């Protein structure tokens, strides 16, 4: 077992940047993950993930979303992976009948961000591929665009543990022991200490935040994606095809350009089966919804993209209440760090985030507003 100055529990998207932060400063630090991140078992595969910055959920995530985005820069000089693919970010949805719509254009406004709005068939001729009704809108984000989350993780690993971080993989934590001067950790390989804890397990926040005497609402969602064999000279990234999170009346979908031939990627944001990460069923297909809810929406905006089937994947999100982060320290232990609930659109913020965590489980602040994720907001229905 052994002591460290800090222990990150889950080593994934959250956990991962942290640890990279912690060693960048010679902070003795050991992660442990319940598998080989990146891997297939939480929130981060699939490969790709988009980084949107004038921020439909909220103008108040732009800072964040702006920081994030000048560290997955920063890590692209760094490492030898690719991180950021500049593919640009469109949101439409009918005109005056998306909230998502009107709060990214509030956004855009609030700071200052390059953005170009259309509407109805200006939104067709630019984009061969996409046919939306006349009475949609749309508002383009150039400068935002896809990340290659695994990549970020392997990289994020690789310059951390080249820094002297410690990782512990395919070993299960299975309880926390907190003091007022250290945290512990209990695993069938072996019991760890330390002077502080960060704790971002994701989905299995879920079921493990109890053991730290947390009762804090949050719903792992099984979520599904697809890639379809596409019409390249349309849909693909080459040829600037964007990334995209959109809102119809039935809800919200977001998608990818086809990268290297690997088919437009789609995925439906606002509906998914609610599961415990233990016993989630992880193969595409097995509900009908997996593929019919996803070319119900090809056929309808993107016909030239509603191609056989080329890949399924499965993945969860882990929702808070007001679908808003957690991210703050434990109320009754300063020395543990929380990370939890991202929602389904917190990888894009992990770069950021991994400086937060690090600030926080150092000092015990952030020079970062974290308000609207703290842990003892209304809406969350903390205890
Ligand atoms: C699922 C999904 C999510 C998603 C998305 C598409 C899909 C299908 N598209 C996104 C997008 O385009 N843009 C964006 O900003 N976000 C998007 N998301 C959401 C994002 O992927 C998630 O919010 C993010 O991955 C959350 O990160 P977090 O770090 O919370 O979760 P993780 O990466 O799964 O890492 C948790 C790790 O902890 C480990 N673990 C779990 N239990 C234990 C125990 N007991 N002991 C030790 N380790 C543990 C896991 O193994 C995991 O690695
Ligand atoms: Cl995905
Ligand atoms: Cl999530």
């Amino acid at each position: 077992s052994t002591h460290f100055d800090v222990i990150v529990v889950g080593a994934g998207s959250m956990g991962m940047a942290a640890g990279y932060q912690l060693a960048k400063q010679g902070v003795k630090t050991l992660l442990v993950d319940a598998f080989d991140p990146p891997h297939t078992n939480g929130s981060h595969h699939g490969d790709t993930r988009i980084i949107r910055h004038a921020y439909g959920e909220g103008r108040e995530y732009v800072p964040l979303a702006l920081r994030s985005q000048e560290l997955w820069y920063e890590l692209e000089k760094e490492t030898h992976h690719k991180i950021f693919t500049k593919t640009g970010v469109l949101v439409f949805g009918p005109k005056g009948e998306s909230a998502f719509v009107a709060e990214t254009m509030e956004a855009a406004k609030e700071h200052s961000l390059t953005v170009d709005l259309l509407e109805g068939d200006e939104i067709n001729k630019r984009w061969p591929g996409i046919t939306v009704p006349e009475n949609y809108n749309a508002i383009f984000e150039p400068n935002s665009g896809v990340l290659f989350s695994e990549n970020c993780i392997r990289a994020y690993r690789e310059l951390a543990e080249a820094r002297g971080a410690k990782v512990l993989t395919h070993t299960r934590v299975e309880d926390f022991d907190i003091s007022p001067d250290s945290v512990k950790i209990e695993t069938a390989n072996g019991s760890y200490t330390a002077d502080k804890l960060i704790v971002s397990m994701g989905a299995w926040n879920s079921k493990l935040l109890s053991k730290l005497n947390l009762d804090i609402p949050l719903q792992p969602y099984r979520q599904v994606v697809g890639f379809f064999e596409s019409d390249e000279s349309k849909y693909s990234n080459d040829i600037d095809f964007p990334g995209f999170m959109v809102e119809v009346p039935n809800g919200i979908y977001y998608g990818f350009p086809s990268f290297g031939g690997c088919g437009l990627k789609l995925g439906y944001h606002t509906f998914g089966q609610k599961i415990d990460p233990d016993t989630i069923n992880r193969e595409f297909g097995v509900y009908p919804e997996d593929e019919s809810n996803l070319r119900a929406f090809l056929e309808e905006y993107m016909p030239g993209a509603n191609g056989e089937l080329k890949r399924g994947a499965v993945c969860m999100y882990t929702k808070t209440l007001d679908e808003h982060f957690i991210i703050d320290l434990h109320p009754e232990h300063s020395n543990v760090v929380i990370a939890a609930g991202f929602s389904g659109h917190g990888f894009k913020f992990s770069s950021g985030v991994g400086e937060v965590l690090s600030q926080l489980a150092l000092t015990g602040k952030t020079e970062h507003d974290i308000s609207i994720f703290s842990i003892n907001r209304p809406a969350l229905k903390e205890s």
